[PDB]
C-alpha cells in the first residue's frame, strides 16, 4: 500500500517516529519488525533491543543482583538470617524478566492495534526503491515477498548488533543476545571487553553465580571504561574486584576451545588460560546495514558500516533519513528517540530541530552504578585554556556500618575555570544514576559552580556533595595538569 | 577575647566557627553542654543532625529498609529461610553508636588541627552585648567555666521537642529517647504529622519484635502538612501498605503507667491503646530559655524563636542568631546556608542572604519523599495561572518485587504565564537523590520545556521529570480545573 512513511525497525527510535508522524502530524505510517516478541532467533523485536535485550531486562537483572550487597550488608545494620540457606534462583529472575519483557512486547501490539494510521508489518524490510520498502519472509532477500509498501518517506532504524572477533572457536562465545537467555546461571563466565555492557554483565554474573564461581572480565586495554571519567575508571576496578570479580587489563581472547566436558577453554594472546562455562564477547555494537540493500537507493554508508546523516537525521537521498544506533553517534534509546523526535518535527511540522548529542546524562549500572552529563577533564583540558576539578570521594556512613567500606562515592564536576561553567558531572555510588538526571537539565542552562555551590543540600544525602565544593582540588591550564 | 564566640556546635554554629577562623583568620570561641553524643543532654559537639537527627535517623531508616529488601528480593529469585530473620535493633544501636562518636572525635579533631578556633565546655548564655559566660549547668546561678569577651556573639543552641503537657507525659519520650531505647519495641505509638513521626514508624516497624504493631497517630486528618497533596495521601496508603497503622483526628488526652510497664494511652475521642513505646514528634521549639534573653534585650518572635533580618541579624549590634533558634526551616543545610552567609557578610565583607525559597530538602519515609519550592495550593493563591504536571507509576522493579503498592509519583508545578518550575515533588526511591540537583534547576529559572528538552537518563525514575510535557490540569486565578478557558 501507499504510506506517507514508512519506518524500518520498531525500536526507540522507530517507535518515537512512527507514533509522532501518527498521531501529531496525522500521516498515514507503516512500521516493520523481525519479530512481535522478545528473544531467539532474532533476540529485538516490537519495542527495540532496550525492550527486548537491553536496557529493561538488563536494569532488571542488575536489580535483582543488586541483592547480592543488600543481604549481606542487612547484617551491619542488625538483620540476623540462615545464610546457608541463602540461593540466587537466576531461572526465577530470566522467568520475571521474560513476563516483564512480553508484556511490553504485548502492549506495543496494541498500540498498533489501537492506533488508526499506524500500521504494523512483520518481517524484513529493505529498500527496493527510493519510494518502495519490500517486507520479505527472511533476511535473505532471495525470500518470499510478504509485503510491498510505497512510500513518500523512509525512516532507517534498523539499530545496531553485536561484534564477535573472526578468532578461532568464536562459535563457543555468546553475546548480551543470548546471556538474557542462559537457562542456567554460569558457575564461572569471562566477559569480553571493558564497556558498559561486560561491566553489567559481570556484576549480574557475579550475584547468581553458584557456589564457588568465578566470574572474571577482560579488556585488551589498561583500565575498564574508556570515555568515562578516569578517576570513576579506577574506582568502579577496585570495587569489582572488592566483590569478587578478577579484572584482567591487557588481555584479549587468542582462541576458544571445550574441555571435553564441554566447559570453554580460553587462550589469551598472553599465554594466559581460563576455564569457564561461558564467553560473553562485550566487544562492540556495530550498526545494521547489510539486510537494508541500501545499495537498491545508493544511500551514503560509512565504512563501519554506518548510515551517514547530516545534523536533521537526513541521508544523501532526499525523503530517506536514519535515527538510533544506524547513525553510530551515541547508541543510547534516549538518543535514539530524541532523533525520530526531532526528524518527524523537521519534516512533517516544518518545526526544524536537530538532536543535541553534548551535555547528555547517561548510567552505567554496574555495582556500584555510575552517572555521567557532559565532558571528561582529558577532553575539556585540549578544548580550553583553564579546566578546574571539583572532586569529593568518601567511603560514605551507612557504608563504614553495612560493611562495604571499599564503596566509596565518587563526585567531581569539570568547569571552564575562565567563567565557571560546569562541562561534565561524573557520579560513582548508589543514586549515581537518578542523581544525574536533573544535573543534565543544569547543563542545558549552563550552570556555574557557584550555581551549585550555592544551593542549599538535602542532607543526609550523596548527591549534597554537588553542592558542597566550593574549592578546586586540581586543574589543567593549557592542557597540562597543575595541583 | 575572641572576634566571634557561638553558642551551639551544632550544624549551623560550626559552619560559621569553621568558616570565621580559616577563611578570615578570625579567633573563635565555640560552647557546648556535650562532647559526645546521648544523655543527659542527647545534642553535643556537632548538633542535634549528627548526634540525635538526620546521620543516626538516616543510618537507622537504612537499617529499616532492609527488611523491604529481604522480601523484595524474592521476586528476582533469592531464596532464604524467611523464619530465620531477626531485626537485632541492640546491633543496629551498637552501630549507630559507634558512627556518631567517630563524627564527634572528628568534630574534636576539627577544633584541635585548627588555630583561633577553640571548644569551650558547658552553658553559654549572655551576661551582656559583648560577655559570653559558660557556666557549669542550665542554672544561671551555677559556677562561672569562664568568662567570653566577643567583638560578635552567634546565637546557635537549636531547637528542642515539644512535649504536650498532659497527664502521664513523664512515661512519655521523644526522638531523644528514641535513639537510645534498650530494645526495639513490640507496640509504639509515635504523635505527630510530622516527618520525625513518620520516619520514626518506619524504622519502628522493621525493628518490631513479632506481633508488633507500629500506630502513628495525628491530630488533624492527613499526615505530613507542608508537602504535596498527592504525596501525603500517598505516603499514608503506602505506610499502611506496610502494615504501619495511621490514627487520624486523633490525639493523646493522657497516659498511664500499666502495672505490667507498659503505656495505657487515652485519646480525646475517648480511645485507648497500649503500647510499650509513646514518641512524641509534634514540634520543636527554639533554645530559648537557657540564654537569658531578657539579660541582654535580644527580642523573639510571637512564637519564641530569636526575630531576625535577612542578615541574620537580632536587634542588639554583633548579635546573631542562625538555625532552628530562629524557628523558621529547621533544616541542617539551611543553618549550614546561614551561617557560612553570616561570616561572609560580617567578617569577610562579602554580604550575603540565605535563599528561603526552592530548598530541596526529603522525608527518608519508605518510600522517600524528594521536595522542592512551591505546592501547588500556594502557588495558585500567587500565580493567576499555574499548570500541574504528574505522572503516578508503579516502577517496574516493584511489579516484579511483590511491592505493587511502591507508586512513584513525579509532580512538577509551573507558571503557566512563562512556564517557570514553582516547584517539583517526589515520592519513591531515589526521590532525596533525585531532588538536589533541582534545587540547582530552580535556582537557575528552570522552566517546564528545559526539563522536557533535556534527554532521559534510561531506566530510571528520575528520566520521568524529562517527560511531562503536557499539565494534568491547572489553577486559574486559585480555581482548580482540567482545561484553560
Ligand atoms: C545489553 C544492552 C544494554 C543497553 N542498555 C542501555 C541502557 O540502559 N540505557 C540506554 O539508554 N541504552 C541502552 N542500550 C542501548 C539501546 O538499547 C539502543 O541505543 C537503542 O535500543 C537503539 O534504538 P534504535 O531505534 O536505534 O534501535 P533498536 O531499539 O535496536 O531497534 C531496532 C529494531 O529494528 C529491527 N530490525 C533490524 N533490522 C531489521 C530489518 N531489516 N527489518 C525489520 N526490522 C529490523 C530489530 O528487530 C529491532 O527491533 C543498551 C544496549 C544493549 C545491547
Ligand atoms: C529526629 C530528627 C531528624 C532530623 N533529620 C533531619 C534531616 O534528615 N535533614 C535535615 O536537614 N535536618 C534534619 N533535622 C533537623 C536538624 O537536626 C536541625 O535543623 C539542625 O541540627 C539545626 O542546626 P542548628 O545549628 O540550628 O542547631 P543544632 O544542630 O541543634 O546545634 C545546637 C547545639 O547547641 C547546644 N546548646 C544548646 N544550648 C546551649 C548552651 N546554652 N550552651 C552551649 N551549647 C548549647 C546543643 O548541645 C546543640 O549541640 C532533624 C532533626 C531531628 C530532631
Ligand atoms: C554508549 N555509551 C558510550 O558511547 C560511552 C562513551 C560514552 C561515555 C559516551 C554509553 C554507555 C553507557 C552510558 N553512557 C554512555
Ligand atoms: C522541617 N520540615 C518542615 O518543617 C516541613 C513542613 C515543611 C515542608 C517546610 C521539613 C522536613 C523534611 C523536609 N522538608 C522540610
Ligand atoms: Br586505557
Ligand atoms: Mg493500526
Ligand atoms: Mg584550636
Amino acid at each position: 500500500k501507499a504510506f506517507d512513511l514508512v519506518v524500518i525497525g520498531a525500536g526507540s527510535g522507530g517507535l518515537e517516529a512512527g507514533w509522532n508522524a501518527a498521531t501529531l502530524y496525522g500521516k498515514r505510517v507503516a512500521v516493520v519488525d523481525v519479530q512481535t516478541s522478545h528473544g531467539p532467533p532474532f533476540y529485538a523485536a516490537l519495542g527495540g533491543t532496550c525492550v527486548n535485550v537491553g536496557c529493561v531486562p538488563k536494569k532488571l537483572m542488575v536489580t535483582g543482583a543488586q541483592y547480592m550487597d543488600h543481604l549481606r550488608e542487612s547484617a551491619g545494620f542488625g538483620w540476623e538470617f540462615d545464610g546457608s540457606s541463602v540461593k540466587a534462583n537466576w531461572k526465577k529472575l530470566i522467568a520475571a524478566k521474560n513476563e516483564a519483557v512480553l508484556d511490553i512486547n504485548k502492549s506495543y501490539e496494541g498500540m498498533f492495534n489501537d492506533t488508526e494510521g499506524l500500521d504494523f508489518f512483520l518481517g524484513w524490510g529493505s529498500l527496493e526503491s527510493k519510494n518502495v520498502v519490500v517486507v520479505r519472509e527472511t533476511a535473505d532477500p532471495k525470500s518470499a515477498v510478504k509485503e510491498r509498501l510505497q512510500a513518500d518517506h523512509i525512516l532507517l532504524a534498523t539499530g545496531s548488533w553485536p561484534q564477535m572477533p573472526a578468532i578461532p572457536g568464536i562459535e563457543h562465545c555468546i553475546s548480551s543476545n543470548e546471556a538474557f537467555y542462559l537457562p542456567e546461571p554460569p558457575r564461572r563466565v569471562l566477559t569480553v571487553g571493558g564497556g558498559f555492557i561486560s561491566v553489567e554483565f559481570a556484576g549480574i554474573f557475579n550475584a547468581y553465580k553458584p557456589p564457588g564461581g568465578k566470574v572474571t572480565l577482560c579488556y585488551r586495554n589498561n583500565l575498564i571504561l574508556r570515555g568515562f571519567d578516569e578517576t570513576i575508571r579506577e574506582e568502579v576496578t577496585k570495587q569489582l574486584t572488592a566483590n569478587g570479580i578478577e579484572i584482567m587489563t591487557n588481555e584479549n581472547p587468542a582462541k576458544v576451545s571445550l574441555n571435553t566436558d564441554g566447559s570453554k577453554h580460553v587462550t589469551f594472546e598472553s599465554g594466559k588460560t581460563l576455564d569457564v562455562d561461558v564467553v560473553m564477547m562485550a566487544i562492540g555494537r556495530i550498526p545494521r546495514t547489510n539486510d537494508l540493500q541500501l545499495g537498491n537507493v545508493g544511500v551514503k554508508l560509512t565504512p563501519k558500516g554506518g548510515v551517514q546523516v547530516d545534523e536533521f537525521s537526513r541521508t544523501n537521498v532526499p525523503n530517506i533519513y536514519a535515527i538510533g544506533d544506524i547513525t553510530d553517534r551515541l547508541m543510547l534509546t534516549p538518543v535514539a528517540i530524541n532523533e525520530g523526535a526531532a526528524l518527524v518535527d523537521t519534516v512533517f511540522g516544518n518545526k526544524p530541530r536537530k538532536t543535541d548529542h553534548t551535555r547528555v546524562a547517561s548510567a552505567v549500572f554496574s555495582i556500584p552504578p555510575i552517572g555521567t552529563c557532559g565532558l571528561i577533564e582529558e577532553v575539556a583540558a585540549k578544548e580550553f585554556e583553564k579546566v578546574a576539578v571539583y572532586m569529593s570521594s568518601f567511603t560514605p556512613l551507612m557504608h563504614n556500618i553495612s560493611g562495604s567500606k571499599y564503596k566509596k562515592f565518587v563526585a567531581k564536576i569539570v568547569t571552564n575555570h575562565s567563567d565557571g561553567t560546569v562541562l561534565g558531572v561524573h557520579l560513582l555510588g548508589d543514586g549515581a544514576p537518578e542523581i544525574i538526571q536533573a544535573v543534565g537539565v543544569c547543563l542545558r542552562l549552563n550552570a556555574k559552580i557557584s550555581d551549585f555551590y550555592n544551593t542549599i543540600g538535602v542532607h543526609p544525602t550523596s548527591a549534597e556533595e554537588l553542592c558542597s565544593m566550593r574549592t578546586p582540588s586540581y586543574y589543567y591550564v593549557k592542557g597540562e595538569k597543575m595541583e
